[PDB]
């Protein structure tokens, strides 16, 4: 159950690098150039 | 202490699910 | 095992903490 735990952590990492890769998306539709 | 980290975790998938219903705020003022 | 565990949930509160200041320069060019 630890690492189904562990390898959780890594579905949650690899969601926030999904959102980070939207808001990187949304800030080069709208920002410095 | 395993089952208070996963009950952390399964707290921070319910900040990535606020933190993407913000980007999709902003996503819908950009609309 | 469980003090390299509790050290990948302190990466990702501290990742979580990264993406609310991207969304916080996303909102500081929206709204």
């Amino acid at each position: 159950r630890m690492k189904q735990l562990e390898d959780k952590v890594e579905e949650l990492l690899x969601k926030n690098y999904h959102l980070e890769n939207e808001v990187a998306r949304l800030k080069k539709l709208v920002x410095e150039r």
